């Protein structure tokens, strides 16, 4: 069979050897500059773990030798092992709702690490919406460190103390994030009242080191990974028999409510997440899972906001093209929620931007958002006025796909990036629902650069994409290999 074939085959035993006996695809994240600077500066304050705070010495300088991240991150690393303009920088016209808060968080991390000045904003300024349940733990804590970092700890009610009292837990962080654990630890610390509980949390920080000497973000993204690789392998013609047992693996990992965290023991359910569990069982387990797949549905058409779109989290903040094109596609199997997905298709044409592109969220690069909204643009049937309208905004995406295409045959995180396996993938997912692929047409040569750039091994190494919180990346490496045989098994 052709190259193609013989590179699907090839990757997809690969991600199936990866399949653990209990059903899920490891996925451990890499360690972070933001985060081994939060917990270096936490335990050298505390003059706690020499050996970790050495370790954690080291990576911060290799790293920064060696593999630079954004100048935000540069800033907190050269703050802790010792500015604005890389608040400016970091933030380079960052297009999005929370721009506004993150403003607000980055400064405020800074000026904690003693590189700025806290800003001079109301106290309310740190007052977030229910939402994640990180996000208001973060928001409080860095409200704490603001208010002793600015000489007025009187300001800090004991509603504000509450919010961090998740961090004090033993174990691993509450609800898989360090970053949040990290910040909240370097608050309490300033409280008499909590100092109690504070050593035994340093020593299972300090117990989180990787190989490398770093702190990773989250611990791992095992559900978001297992699902995409689910979903991908049950697209090949013959599915490997290895997808009853993830399929099994993610139903008994759901929420209450019925939607999914992106790791094992979290909590937090979004829209994300729950996507990709309720269109890969939908495909391997509709009966198998049959109660899981209609919990998944009630939980998505729960969070559905009143202009049409989902937002990742709660109901009531901003809807996002990205979920909003998601919950379309999962949701259109059943025909019973037709009046939804329509409006969300919908939704999803109106806020399609003047160039055909549509938005940067959870991904930093265009493509991500771009093939959300072509599956769901042609893969919701529609008829008359509605199936041109939605066949043009799919041609404008596609076409901004080709009129940004990189040489070599992929693309970058943006128009003129360098071309990364990752973001290609996306791209050809969404071209593998144009026109059949002709020689040297834009699939086509997306295709070869796939081909091209797979390893010995059968697998691919790329630059990452995922961000969190915004615009910070995040390494999940096992997401390569995941989304690659996604667009291959989309595109053969
Ligand atoms: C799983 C995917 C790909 C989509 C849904 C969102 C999730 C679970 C992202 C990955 C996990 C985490 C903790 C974040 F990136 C979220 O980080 P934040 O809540 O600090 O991000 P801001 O809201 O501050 O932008
Ligand atoms: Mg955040
Ligand atoms: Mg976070």
């Amino acid at each position: 069979a052709t190259a193609v074939v013989r590179c699907r085959t090839r990757l997809a035993r690969r991600v199936v050897a990866a399949v653990g006996p209990d059903g899920l695809l490891p996925a451990p994240c890499e360690s972070r500059v933001l985060e081994s600077a939060l917990a270096l500066a936490l335990l050298t304050e505390e003059r706690a773990e020499a050996d970790a705070t050495a370790r954690l010495t080291a990576y911060l300088r290799t790293t920064l030798r060696t593999a630079p991240p954004d100048p935000f991150q540069c800033a907190v690393a050269r703050a802790v092992l010792g500015a604005g303009t890389a608040l400016d920088a970091g933030l380079d016209g960052f297009d999005h709702f929370t721009a506004g808060r993150k403003r607000l968080m980055f400064r405020t991390v800074l000026a904690a690490l003693g590189a700025t000045g806290f800003p001079a904003v109301p106290w309310e300024a740190y007052d977030t919406r229910p939402q994640q349940s990180w996000l208001h733990m973060e928001m409080k804590a860095l409200k704490v460190l603001a208010a002793h970092g600015t000489g007025h700890p009187d300001v800090v009610r004991d509603e504000d103390w509450r919010a961090l009292l998740p961090a004090l837990e033993p174990g691993p962080a509450w609800e898989c994030n360090n970053l949040a654990q990290l910040l909240a630890l370097l608050a309490l610390r300033h409280s008499p009242r909590h100092r109690p509980a504070l050593g035994d949390v340093l020593k299972h920080v300090a117990g989180r080191l990787r190989p490398d000497g770093g702190m990773p973000f989250i611990d791992g993204m095992t559900v978001f990974t297992t699902a995409a690789a689910g979903l991908a392998l049950s697209l090949l013609p013959a599915p490997p028999a290895c997808v009853t047992p993830m399929a099994d693996a993610l139903a008994l990992r759901r929420n209450p409510d019925g939607g999914y965290g992106f790791h094992s023991g979290v909590a937090q359910s979004d829209v994300e997440d729950t996507c990709y569990v309720l269109e890969f069982l939908r495909r391997a387990a509709p009966d198998r899972h049959r109660t899981a797949v209609a919990e998944a549905e009630g939980y998505l058409l729960a969070l559905r906001n009143p202009d049409g779109g989902f937002p990742t989290f709660a109901r009531g903040t901003s809807s996002e093209i990205a979920m909003t094109a998601a919950a379309a596609s999962a949701l259109a199997h059943d025909p019973d929620r037709r009046e939804e997905v329509d409006e969300a298709v919908r939704y999803v044409v109106r806020h399609q931007r003047p160039d055909g592109t549509f938005e940067r969220s959870w991904s930093r690069n265009a493509t991500n958002a771009v093939f959300r909204a072509v599956l769901a643009l042609t893969g919701v049937a529609a008829h008359g006025e509605e199936r041109r309208s939605r066949a043009r905004a799919a041609e404008r995406a596609l076409a901004h796909l080709a009129a940004t295409q990189n040489g070599d045959g992929g693309w970058g995180h943006a128009e003129a990036e360098p071309s990364d396996p990752i973001s290609t993938a996306y791209a050809v997912i969404a071209l593998a629902r144009g026109p059949r692929a002709r020689p040297g047409g834009p699939l086509d040569r997306a295709l070869a650069y796939l081909v091209e750039r797979q390893h010995p091994d059968g697998g691919y190494r790329s630059r990452p994409d995922q961000a969190g919180p915004r615009p910070l990346l995040y390494d999940v490496p096992a997401l390569a290999d995941v989304f690659v045989l996604l667009a291959l098994a989309h595109a053969t």
